């Protein structure tokens, strides 16, 4: 589907990358990219561009795309990209539009967008890669929803088996669980954490929460993974989410080591990458 | 009176996870115990010049130190009796921030504290750099409601903002254009805004004009993305906050100078600086 406006307009601008469609060609700048690598910071998504950078034999440091005082960074190795989103759904959607913009402006075809984050885990032990089969909101309804002109819409989540099926797959020749994804809006207590500044709810029934989302498949929670994936499936391009668990939240709430667990869904899709032309 | 979360008192070292410190990191009562303002807006950045522009104020000797880990999500200053701290975009984000400073100030025992967001927004019927002093935050619907889903029961909290501090602000510009409206937030700068340059547009420019007006005839005067958030969980946890924020479009005219942005953004600082200036915020000396 085609945003019939954009065809009207006599310049673009990408207020939070810091650049407009007057800025380069697009076409020129981005059209081979078939990848999108995203996580929350700026920080570790650059790093992870430049460890792809490696994989690929590119000497010189990896060059922000965007506007130095911009809000995402964005990075490109071969034919990928790598951007920032923040914390939470509506961070994500701005990044969301303006890329696939970008997408589309330079004519980049079925991409795949790659969420490498860290997460809460459900019944998986820290340090566990959660490769989500299925991304829903905390009613376990696989929508995301919005209040587009004051009116209630709902926007179906959908994750690139095929890929999921690879990762799972390459990960037993490189430990890697599949499993269901809770997108949340509050990380305390929309996610049951009883040490929020506001605990409106017992332990009992947190756990039961908790319980009965695992017993229906979840085995992590995190803040971005509905907008991802339904607003991919809508503009023609394919999302999976690879995070790692950092807490197993049947057991607790609070949390060197850190920073190790965050490298490994890097480590794994990596290997994808250079396994599927990511790279030259 | 203010109410307590129980469970704080079970936990025998709570840590601030995008903060970087727990509570054996300081004494809390010694070293937040005078805290009366908190301070937010989007970027560290914009955030760590305010707070060296109060210190300025306030005589006190640069650097600004910043209390939040080297590695953390968030920043965190303090001049005297004001905090400082970024909280990104959006709710979710804003609601973290909230949740970990308004546990730092109940540790610290700090009571009654007013929260200013210190932000830029889309205008309603406004001109380009006009400030909007929020007296009424609503969501998209225009409903004064943060609405949650918590375990998987749907929630809706009231907003609430501090007219007294709102009148104050109103008067001091006037011996110092500042007007005060109503505020949207919403959770998308595109669709939900009503902007028609998104990846994905379902709506007419017919449609989408109608929405706008329709809050502006409301008394909404600019739009954001983080207000609800604020506002509603100052009220639950006993303290006050308002909203701050600089217009840069009006979206009534255009959806769409990089030197007079710099200047925009400047505006709320100004104001607000003075008014904590003459509200026991910092101390001259």
């Amino acid at each position: 589907i085609v945003n019939s406006h954009l065809s009207e307009l006599d310049e673009d601008v990408f207020h939070h990358f810091g650049f407009t469609t007057k800025s380069f060609d697009f076409k020129e700048k981005f059209g081979d990219v078939k990848f999108v690598c995203v996580c929350g910071s700026s920080g570790r998504i650059h790093n992870f561009a430049i460890s792809m950078a490696k994989l690929a034999g590119l000497a010189l440091p990896v060059e922000n795309i965007a506007g130095s005082h911009a809000r995402f960074v964005l990075y490109k190795v071969d034919h990928i990209l790598f951007a920032d989103h923040g914390i939470g759904i509506p961070s994500t959607l701005i990044l969301m539009h303006e890329v696939t913009k970008l997408l589309y402006y330079a004519g980049c075809k079925d991409v795949l967008f790659i969420r490498l984050g860290t997460s809460d885990g459900l019944g998986v032990k820290p340090g566990t890669i959660v490769l989500s089969d299925r991304c829903v909101n905390t009613k376990l309804e696989p929508y995301n929803e919005l209040c587009i002109l004051g009116k209630p819409v709902r926007r179906q989540t959908k994750v690139d088996s095929n890929a999921v099926n690879e990762l799972k797959k390459l990960s037993e020749n490189l430990s890697v669980v599949v499993g269901g994804t809770i997108t949340a809006n509050d990380f305390y207590e929309e996610l049951g954490r009883l040490n929020g500044s506001i605990c409106t709810f017992s332990k009992e029934e947190k756990l039961a929460f908790l319980q009965s989302v695992y017993d229906h498949g979840i085995r992590n929670m995190e803040m971005e993974g509905a907008a991802i994936t339904s607003h991919c499936y809508l503009t023609g391009h394919r999302a999976i989410l690879v995070c790692v668990t950092v807490v197993n939240r049947l057991e607790t709430d609070e949390v060197d080591e850190f920073k190790l667990f965050e490298q490994l869904p890097g480590q794994l899709v990596g290997e994808y990458l250079k396994r599927n032309n990511g790279i030259i």
